[PDB]
């Protein structure tokens, strides 16, 4: 099988609708993938929907001859990391606690893919909700709802389309739970101070009366610390702080799914670490390449709970081997090369440019937003945003869509402020042929 | 991090419950684990939860010099093949569809997890079923339920603990849809054929009370051809010839969770294949190492299917690029060598080893069967099952519980008899033991 043929051989198999190249895996490198039918080279602001810190093949893991034996040897087979443990493993586990771990949350769960991390927070604070619920002498059968956003993306699974809500077409026809959905009180231009209060004070108003309509069967609130696939909706800490509070009243678990904002892109290894919010449960996914949950703080005032008891958590493989040995290593790049500290300060470049290209083009480019290297901007319509998005495809920029209007910058950790010029070169170039 | 020090690193952040040994990656080798701390030889009925084929380091991967580079290429990243095709990816799927392809069921999608894999066979019946009514004037919001047995188990993920039963551990507070649970007519000792239609018979009925009470609203029928977890349950070609009929009479689609029967371990590709029942959809896992599905049959009647349309079906990675390359290679393997011949034959020989041991052991060796390599047998008491699996793991014999009462083997395909002897005549040294 050829290049050329690669859409050819997977067309007679599955719906073959993905980006137009075929991915060479040796060439690519950095901030740059190569398709192999013409060697062209494409500037990645895309890094694999998000879950890749390093972009392709980074020196650090590709010159590494020690770790190409430790990878080799967890890539040939793919043991039941649930039941049969490994030195691989606990090198893995100890690494992840001490670059992105919290002492507040000392409990480590980990599962193949992002939806089903998600489930896993929800389902400690199902167990949670009952236990606490029954040692309080409520009914145990209290306690299987979820409080959650408008605009929420949080995966395609059985509980996680109950929460999702973006496109139709993601939850159309499957059976859902009816749970408490309440507004998204999200930074927007022109509304200063008391306006944001005021809208903030709305969704609140919504999430209490939620909890008061629903007595002791809320488990949990879910939230995005910023929404990814809604549209890069940002919150101010305000609102989050107002949410943790109003949990603790009413005995609820905070849980953020980190699975987009994680592992460095917004300059710390977790977007709450910035809000100041101290959650409950954090479910992680994409550039951490295993899945999975940390969890701690009230978790741990119900004796019996899910990181307490066997068997109530679990899948086979308990997440990828092979996943859990790079993972190793690139946090071991992330924490020796400081690549937090670069994200914050090549955020601000990145920000700062789309501030000068708001200025540039007033009714064209809007709402430039970001907190590090997690950055968007918006157009005035949909037609707009997605002929931008094929004008860059032509000028070899990769980027990608969210929501209605919004434009999302996804680079790697690793990204130069070259790069970044390139990229907003190639956006300058476009949008006069856009308007 | 040493082998001695493994246990304890892991404890620090999670619940440690899997077995007493460390996983020593380089010298496992075949139907053989190594423990890392001792040296000593484990022989291997357990196979990482029945996901591995070929079992450890198999010669046919750690001498290819070829497929290393192909696996290294694979392993130092991880793409999105949602949208990143790759040369590695179409190799992987054209031999999937050659090897283990049924030329009724060409849709094929790919996952991680097991769960994941079932849950997206069970979207596309609540999408074709919704749509199938709306093109016979019949309400689209009807046809969400899942038609499901006792015993069964097919995940731990937000649908599919609507439809596992089986220790109460798994499923307690977990919200769950009220979906139609029909009684499993599994084969038992001593019951003769018309015995055995009676209780088939009996199961038809409560299928059939279940269509016609909830009219419309039954997408699907879900079963494992054999009940794995549940505790080896086979049940005869008849009930699900029979229940294929009562499907197509209702519209609704037959799915086979083939996730722990599958890829020749019972001798064929499916073990639908040997039951001459036709299904509409294939869930597939474990061995697959890439999880996912085959659809086709009635499937194809709703033109606007889940695989036909985009974004219906997705994850962010598409399933692991690593397994897809370790699975092409596993399938050529089996291929070349005739390895679902050798499960037959060999599969022959350990039922006749069991059937000895009843012979021997009447009142204690009860209902031994199996299909291929998949075999098993029950004890009296769950006391005797679990001092029997203590006695076998003393011996240097790693076997699996299953139910109440189950022992079950889980064998490589590429088992020896001298290796089904020895474990046999570890069970043999045991039972005098147990009694
Ligand atoms: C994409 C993502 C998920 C789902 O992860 P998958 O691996 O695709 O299942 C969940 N939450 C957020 C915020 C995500 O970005
Ligand atoms: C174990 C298994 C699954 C679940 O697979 P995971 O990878 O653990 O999620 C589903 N169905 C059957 C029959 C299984 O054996």
């Amino acid at each position: 099988t050829t290049p050329d043929r690669v859409h050819e051989v997977l067309g007679r198999s599955m719906l073959v609708d993905g980006l137009d190249i075929v991915l060479d895996l040796t060439r690519s490198g950095g901030s740059y993938l190569v398709d192999a039918i013409t060697g062209r080279r494409y500037l990645d602001m895309f890094t694999f929907v998000a879950s890749s810190a390093l972009g392709m093949n980074p020196p650090a893991l590709v010159d590494d001859r020690e770790f190409h034996a430790e990878l080799m040897q967890a890539a040939l087979n793919k043991p039941s990391n649930s039941d049969v443990y490994s030195v691989a493993m606990a090198r893995f586990v100890e690494t992840f606690a001490r670059v992105l771990g919290d002492p507040a949350l000392p409990h480590l769960f980990f599962v193949e893919g992002g939806a089903l991390a998600v489930e896993n927070a929800l389902k400690a604070a199902f167990d949670w909700k009952s236990r606490h619920n029954q040692a309080h002498g409520i009914d145990p059968a209290l306690g299987t709802q979820v409080l959650h956003l408008r605009g929420a993306f949080h995966g395609r699974s059985g509980y996680t389309l109950s929460l999702t809500n973006t496109k139709p077409t993601i939850t159309a026809r499957f059976p859902k739970f009816d749970w408490p959905r309440i507004d998204a009180p999200y930074m927007r231009p022109g509304l200063d101070e008391p306006a944001m209060a005021a809208l903030e004070a709305e969704a609140l108003r919504q999430a209490r009366a939620a909890f008061e309509t629903r007595p002791h069967d809320i488990a949990c609130f879910v939230a995005e610390p910023i929404q990814g696939e809604g549209g890069d909706r940002h919150f101010r800490p305000e609102f989050f702080a107002a949410m943790r509070e109003l949990c603790d009243e009413f005995d609820a678990l905070l849980i953020f799914d980190e699975v987009q904002t994680g592992c460095g892109l917004t300059g710390t290894a977790w977007a709450y670490q910035q809000l100041d919010v101290a959650p409950d449960i954090v479910a992680f996914g994409k550039k951490t390449q295993v899945c999975g949950v940390m969890a701690g703080r009230r978790v741990d005032e119900v004796a019996d709970n899910v990181f307490a008891v066997p068997s109530r958590l679990n899948s086979s493989w308990g997440g990828n081997l092979t996943d859990m040995v790079r993972a190793r290593r690139i946090l071991e790049v992330i924490e020796a090369e400081g690549l937090f500290e670069r994200a914050v300060q090549h955020g601000k470049y990145l920000r700062a440019r789309l501030d000068e290209l708001a200025a540039d083009f007033p009714a064209v480019v809007l709402d430039p937003r970001g907190r590090g290297l997690m950055c968007a901007f918006s157009l005035p319509t949909t037609a707009d945003r997605d002929e931008l998005i094929r004008q860059l495809w032509q000028r070899a920029v990769i980027v990608l869509p969210a929501g209605a209007d919004t434009v999302r910058f996804r680079p790697p950790l690793t990204v130069s402020t070259a790069e970044i010029d390139a990229a907003i070169a190639a956006v300058r170039s476009a949008l006069p042929v856009v308007t």
